[PDB]
């Protein structure tokens, strides 16, 4: 290198444009620390002319305006990070605008059947001076905006201002061998107004697909360039693959953007193996995310759903880190930290409210919490969360741990997406199939438990199936509350959720006044709240109600009868101390009721009185109206039938033995609680 | 209430480092900077810089320095860490260390743990300082970070902890002697599970040993089983036992102000103990001991053998899930061969994925082995149904072992009697013979029990039209293996059935008088 103060056409000061002179002189120029000259660089100029720690004054080329160059930057990097910004922005609340430079993939194809590139002049390179924004044009559904989405929705646990905006500088067909991509570095970010007319806080390189044949060593040299200006003008710098769905195209960009990453000290980002996870769940997701409207394979610009998990996969990759809880089956997400993975956003005030801890007790449920988070808010509230599913077959059910002056027939109600995004927009040209397509998004949907059976109570809902991947929960409480307290998520899986008591066969002792559990566990294992719900075991609970209700089937075999004064308990509730009985009273008779914290004074007396040790079986059914859970009582030889009784009480419990005779007894019974998602009917007539 | 933005961490450095004889009166091997919670007002640039200046100071003084991030439960906090002190770590470079998501799967695990894990003595909810079980989920995450991280297998379902580089894994100190023995590897023969062994590992002490190891379980709902592979010279009695604790760490002191408490805590953590089968059964045998449920994160198991053994041998372990444990035949219909003089297993799998020791024990499915012990006896139970009865001369097999050829038999003898004995590597020479004789083709239910206190697989017999009943068979011979069909009549036969082991933890009673 030469000394700047030894090259012919240099003037050292701050007004005269050096440019001229500095691309004249054929060799690189050296500036000292604390030197600051102008030089009005054109987008063009490769800035590893200079080098050195001294500064360069550099005109927009657009507007009236200045920007510093930083030469250290350029020559050691600056130590800035991607997710460094990203965080310190959540915590200082300060704007943090990310500008992409990409190709057709990022551009937004096809993240939305309208899709269109940004506008471009006649050489092809970016329209400036401009006000154009993608995010609001034709790459308003690209993965760059889904990424903004989860990071919005991040901030929303915060407040209401959108710190995290996008300078999406996509074009479909333009190589970063040709230069277009250093070029339009300067065109895209200063050239653009409402970009800021500056370099982005975060500066994305997300170019590879079109450059293959170029050499490994070319590609390497275009990467350094690109990002020794961006390090020089004070972006933090991040690599990101989006795609793998090309043999030959993942060993190139793992030779070049992957190996430039690390050795320049940038974040490298992949975003393919959650494109492949969420394309390769079943036999026709491949449909869904790679054939195009015109009915023809395309792998490398994946639809809407690709878009959507692109974007999800960057997300993790940055503020999901450690603001998106990854779960598998048997995981709970609990009241404690609610803060760091919940929001609580008002209706209509938009209000969003900081999470409490209050001290709860005075009901059996509560005195187990001892503490649970809510917010005050007077009005509706909006409670959403995301979670990272690390496997495919997951489930979630839902807790709603203290349901306070809830009242029947508020639309409570809780929704799942997966994949998640910018929702298409349920409009335009395409309002059938982005219908369509965010109807496929959204796996689970429906009224909680709360609002069938009210306030004061504690109360789980089975929900269902997730999807691997980034996953979205919408909880919505109606009716206007002055507490909203968060619900807990408890996760299983669609091969084992259930309750599976086989076969068992046990005596009980005499003169017993409450029902007591036919399998316990520790209360280590269970203390019998929410823990496990639906599990799948000899252990488990049933859940109040379902989403999807009346389509399960409770099942209860009592191959060899029972004694009189003798019975089964079904959801029973240790805690509460709240269950339904059924067996063979003194009489003799078959007998259904509410153990109500006491011998049932609901009773529904059927068949004749010679029941003593013959056989029955019961049916549990729920209504998808009241949320009721509706029992069919039969007896082997078919004598003695009813479907008499309904409870909205006795919702939820355990199996259960009842000997209130005088003498031990034995019971012998089997017992399946069986999910099921499109609603059964299970009547018949006398005929 | 101290802060690094005060300057008082590297102030302190010299002060407590250099400034205490019990500490060495010398900067430390290594040096950990946990600082971070209290200062949030401070300039990130701010505290950048005073890292800087404490890692300088600890680098030219000698320490290999680390940092750590101790506790995730503040939104903002997490950002600032971010920002700061693994920001720092990484441009410096210095190890990094976050306790943080531990705490979270520990204090998480259900609707109860964030009482125990947040709430302090005066009723009050703090995230920011665990209480007892939350200080020790962290020193577990510092552990699994460190040494734990080659020294401690991280397991989900399905893996098994062998007799292969114990050394790694295990420990074996004598008492009273003290002594940390060394495993050696021994060849074994001249019983059927030796054979399929081949070698072990023991230690030879000629006095009573302890042996821990540590495993991570990477899932909630995780279970273990317990293997004692040959059971040598021991005594029917002798208090062989095993303990599981999770989370792991110092035991709190069962003494002074805070007993109760401190008593409450520690039963809590430790989440499985009981006698191992070996208890039970005695010497030369192979033994087969369910356990029950671990927790995500750090398990602590601890292995006692006593009677002061001549050699000691390193157990194996089989970790499953408390969704899927148990045996589970379905319903199945099918003929077998005559003149069998050996029980055949309903169902096989290849050799390749069980050879018939441990692999499938309480697997859960329609291969599974039942365990000759449970930690917590008298609370599970077998069931077998034979809906359409059987044969004359015609068999289930419960129990039974291929390798070692012995099981329980239950059916229809020659005379037309209900029948069960035990099959000891051939006819059983003790017959329970019960019911009238027109039992063939009527069906009948098993019901299987096991003693807490003797270890006993107890069994009760009813047919299904009620007049045939027994419960007069018991064995502590026939204890595990697998459903078998035996047919030593002279014509082959249909055998339908269903069986299930159905798991449990509190003890329960099955007897009932004839009035
Ligand atoms: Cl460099
Ligand atoms: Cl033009
Ligand atoms: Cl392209
Ligand atoms: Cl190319
Ligand atoms: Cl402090
Ligand atoms: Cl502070």
């Amino acid at each position: 290198s030469t000394s700047v103060y030894d090259v012919p056409g240099i003037v050292v000061n701050t007004t005269t444009d050096n440019r001229a002179a500095a691309y004249a002189f054929p060799g690189k120029i050296f500036i000292p620390n604390g030197v600051t000259i102008r030089c009005n660089l054109l987008p063009d100029d490769d800035v590893r002319k200079f080098v050195g720690e001294g500064k360069l004054i550099v005109k927009n080329q657009w507007y009236a305006k200045d920007h510093t160059f930083d030469i250290a930057a350029s020559m050691n990097g600056n130590n800035k990070t991607v997710n460094d910004e990203i965080y310190c922005a959540f915590r200082d609340q300060t704007f943090c605008r990310i500008g992409i430079i990409g190709d057709s993939i990022t551009d937004g194809a096809w993240g939305k059947q309208d899709w269109s590139s940004p506008p471009t002049n006649s050489d092809g390179d970016l329209d400036a001076p401009s006000t154009y924004n993608h995010s609001l044009s034709g790459g308003s559904h690209s993965w760059t905006e889904h990424w903004m989405n989860g990071l919005l929705l991040t901030q929303s646990r915060r407040s209401g201002e959108t710190i995290y905006q996008s300078a999406n500088c996509s074009v479909s067909g333009k190589k970063l061998s040709d230069g277009w991509g250093y070029r339009n570095f300067d065109r895209g970010f200063f050239g653009n107004t409402r970009y800021g007319a500056e370099a982005p806080r975060v500066c994305i390189l997300a170019m590879g697909w079109n450059d293959s044949s170029a050499s490994i060593a070319t590609y390497r040299d275009q990467i350094d360039k690109f990002v020794r200006k961006a390090w020089g003008y004070g972006c933090a710098v991040g690599i990101v693959t989006v795609n793998d769905n090309d043999s030959v195209r993942m060993a190139f960009e793992l030779s070049t953007k992957k190996y430039m990453a690390d050795k320049l000290g940038v974040e490298y980002f992949n975003l393919g193996p959650n494109l492949t996870s969420a394309s390769s769940r079943n036999e026709q997701t491949g449909y869904y995310y790679y054939v195009k409207k015109d009915g023809t394979w395309d792998t490398t610009h994946p639809q809407e759903l690709g878009q959507m998990a692109m974007g999800n996969a960057m997300y993790m990759q940055t503020l999901g880190n450690k603001y998106c809880r990854r779960v598998r089956p048997g995981d709970m997400l609990t009241q404690a930290a609610v803060e760091n993975y919940w929001d609580c956003v008002g209706y209509p005030s938009g209000t969003h409210y900081a999470p409490q801890y209050v001290p709860v007790s005075g009901a059996p449920a509560l005195n187990v919490f001892r503490f649970l988070s809510k917010c005050v808010t007077n009005e509706n509230v909006t409670m959403t969360t995301m979670v990272w599913c690390e496997e495919e077959g997951m489930t979630v059910s839902l807790l709603e741990p203290w349901t306070n002056a809830a009242v029947v027939g508020q639309s409570h109600n809780i929704r799942v997406e997966s994949p998640v995004g910018k929702a298409l927009f349920e409009s335009g040209e395409y309002q059938e199939r982005n219908t369509q397509i965010n109807a496929y998004r959204t796996v689970l949907n429906g009224k909680t438990a709360m609002s069938y059976f009210g306030g004061g109570k504690t109360l789980t809902t089975y929900m269902g199936r997730l999807r691997k991947g980034l996953n979205f929960i919408r909880y919505i409480i109606d009716g206007s509350p002055t507490d909203a307290y968060f619900p807990m998520l408890k996760f299983g899986s669609y091969k084992t959720d259930g309750v599976k008591l086989p076969m068992v066969r046990l005596s009980k002792e005499p003169n017993m006044t409450r029902p007591a559990p036919v399998m316990k566990q520790s209360n280590a294992n269970d203390y019998g709240v929410f823990g496990e719900v639906l599990s799948g075991t000899q252990f488990s609970k049933t859940a109040d109600s379902h989403l999807y209700n009346g389509a399960s089937v409770g099942y209860l075999a009592v191959p060899r009868g029972l004694k009189k004064n003798t019975y089964i308990a079904l959801n029973y509730n240790p805690l509460t101390n709240v269950g339904v009985l059924v067996g063979v009273n003194a009489a003799g008779n078959m007998c259904i009721g509410t153990f109500n914290n006491a011998n049932p004074t609901d009773w529904v007396v059927f068949g004749d009185t010679t029941r003593e040790d013959k056989g029955f079986k019961v049916w549990e059914y729920t209504s998808s109206s009241t949320g009721a859970h509706t029992f069919t009582v039969e007896s082997d030889d078919g004598t003695a039938t009813t479907s008499a009784f309904s409870t909205t009480v006795a919702t939820s419990g355990y199996v259960g033995l009842y000997n209130p005779s005088a003498s031990s007894q034995l019971f012998t019974l089997e017992y399946s609680m069986t999910i099921g998602n499109v609603g059964l009917e299970h009547h018949h007539h006398h005929h």
